[PDB]
């Protein structure tokens, strides 16, 4: 299970950045942002562009929805904070990215396993 290490990695990545900038934002610290800001969407996109691994689990899934779903929040008051608009910083697509893949994405893995097919919720 390397792959799916790499891969809550992947979402610890974002998760642990965007509770960093949060807080740092809150206390007026713009320029770590705006030095985190490339790592910070390189990391986002490098995540969401990378295959789901075959071997997870039920503890596995909880995890990186949580951590979806934390990230998501954090800098989802960012978002507000900043211009109200679901993309900031620099740029991923032009375009509000992070709303229709990350969210899609949680409810393909809370549906089937995160593939595009079967969205679910409890």
């Amino acid at each position: 299970m390397t792959s799916t290490v790499e891969f809550i990695n992947r979402w610890q990545r974002i998760a642990l950045l965007s509770q960093s900038l949060l807080e740092l934002a809150q206390r007026g610290e713009w320029d770590l942002l705006l030095q985190q800001e490339v790592s910070y969407l390189q990391s986002i996109e490098t995540v969401m562009e990378k295959q789901t691994p075959p071997g997870i689990t039920r503890s596995i899934q909880d995890m990186v929805a949580g951590y979806i779903k934390q990230t998501l929040d954090n800098e989802q008051l960012l978002k507000g904070l900043l211009q109200q608009r679901l993309d900031e910083l620099s740029s991923l697509i032009g375009q509000s990215t992070r709303q229709k893949s990350l969210n899609n994405a949680y409810g393909r893995l809370s549906g089937m396993l995160l593939v595009p097919d079967a969205p679910g919720a409890s």
